[PDB]
């Protein structure tokens, strides 16, 4: 139940970082946090983070967009990108720099 334009003084403040990065409401209006790789989405869990795909049967599961291995500013590579990005944010969460993309794999 949306209404046909996006009402912005009415969205709700932020967190400086989200867990599952960030996304828009179920209306595409507000900015809010979404949810992790491996996390619960729609209706009631609401909407992955950013690159993340919500996945459903044919209630979902959050995957990760892109599924190929990447090489961050650490030593560790990473799954897939949404890792790394993850691993990126926790870094910030805790006063560090990113955790930035340096190849792919290698
Ligand atoms: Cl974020
Ligand atoms: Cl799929
Ligand atoms: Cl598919
Ligand atoms: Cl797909
Ligand atoms: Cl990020
Ligand atoms: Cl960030
Ligand atoms: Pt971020
Ligand atoms: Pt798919």
């Amino acid at each position: 139940g949306c209404p046909d334009r996006c009402e912005p003084a009415r969205c709700p403040p932020q967190p400086e970082h989200c867990e599952g990065g960030r996304a828009r409401d179920a209306c595409g209006c507000c900015e809010v946090c979404g949810a992790p790789e491996g996390a619960a989405c729609g209706l009631q869990e609401g909407p992955c983070g950013e690159g993340l795909q919500c996945v459903v049967p044919f209630a979902g599961l959050c995957v990760c967009a892109s599924s190929e291995p990447v090489c961050g500013s650490d030593a560790n590579t990473y799954a897939n990108l949404c890792q790394l990005r993850a691993a990126s944010r926790r870094s910030e969460r805790l006063h560090r720099p990113p955790v930035i993309v340096l190849q792919r794999g290698a």
